[PDB]
């Protein structure tokens, strides 16, 4: 009954995670996927937050939702290939990571978080197991689920219940991925869950003898207790730590349309419908996240490899 619809469409490989997530491939245009699979009697409201934010959202660092399918106990997300695994996993394998590298993949954080900003949300769960790298090795960022319109990531105000600004809250995450990134291991870390809240509200943390001035600087920039003493969002995508060694802002900016079409992309999915080139291209950008979506946009992703 659950996997009836969409094995119509995709053909199953194994699970990798346990939401579930299993692979599988799109049978019509051979194209590898990931299905996260939630069931609705076992949080319903975190389902569809998360698919509402992500047919918003389409972003060259977001991890793409290709189509929706839905049971009476089952709600399916197709989703963008991420084999690279998880920023978490990454970091582990490497130990820590050189501040080089590190503003490699954290120019690439910055690109997505300022685009949700820029649509009108928050993410509110940054951490890097929310991070995944692509066949490219470029990083897409992953669970919408509690975005607004992980406690050893959470900031102070967050974990107070105090109202705050999601926006706040993300930069004070970035923080903390930022020094995970570069040294190893939190800023703030128990294994009471008391302590770390004490250690979150009091701010401070070790700073490594291989940390960099500059490195040090933009840590103290994110990581504030009080809100508003935190970096804005624009002035991160300029900071001189972010500049150097490129010498232009972050392009956050996406590159993954909604009104264009790409032509070869339409021309090789209508030879699967029987309707003309015009009724295609309107119905693709009704963009209801259906088997049509899921066929336009793995055919944008095959384009994008060759
Ligand atoms: O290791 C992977 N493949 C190679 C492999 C594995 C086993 C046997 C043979 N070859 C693989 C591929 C894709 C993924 N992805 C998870 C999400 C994902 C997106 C949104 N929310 C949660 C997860 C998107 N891609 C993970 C892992």
């Amino acid at each position: 009954m659950d996997y009836d619809e969409l094995l119509k469409y995709y053909e199953l490989h194994e699970t990798i995670g346990t939401a579930k997530v299993k692979l599988a491939c799109h049978i019509l245009t051979g194209e590898m996927v990931a299905i996260k699979i939630m069931d609705k009697n076992t949080d319903l409201p975190r389902i569809k937050t998360e698919i509402e934010a992500l047919k918003n959202l389409r972003h060259q660092h977001i991890c793409q939702l290709y189509h929706v399918l839905e049971t009476a106990n089952k709600i399916f997300m197709v989703l963008e290939y991420c084999p690279g695994g998880e920023l978490f996993d990454y970091i582990i394998s490497q130990d820590r990571l050189s501040e080089e590298e590190t503003r490699v993949v954290f120019r690439q954080i910055v690109s997505a978080v300022a685009y949700v900003h820029s649509q009108g949300y928050a993410h509110r769960d940054l951490k890097p197991e929310n991070l995944l790298f692509d066949e490219y090795h470029k990083l897409k960022l992953i669970d919408f689920g509690l975005c607004a319109k992980s406690l050893a990531y959470a900031a102070p105000e967050l974990i107070q219940g105090k109202s705050y600004l999601g926006s706040e809250a993300d930069v004070w995450s970035m923080g903390i991925l930022l020094y995970v990134l570069m040294c190893g291991f939190l800023p703030f870390d128990d294994d009471n869950v008391m302590a770390l809240y004490k250690k979150i509200m009091r701010g401070k943390y070790d700073v490594p003898k291989w940390l960099s001035p500059s490195s040090i600087l933009l840590l103290q920039q994110m990581l504030q207790v009080d809100p508003k003493k935190r970096i804005s969002m624009k002035n991160l995508l300029n900071h001189p730590w972010i500049m150097q060694d490129y010498n232009y802002p972050v392009e956050w900016q996406s590159k993954n349309p909604f009104i264009h079409l790409d032509d070869d992309c339409v021309t090789e999915l209508s030879v699967h419908h029987r309707n003309n080139r015009q009724t295609m291209e309107d119905l693709i950008s009704l963009w209801q996240y259906d088997h049509l979506t899921a066929t336009y946009l793995l055919l944008l992703a095959k384009k994008a490899r060759g």
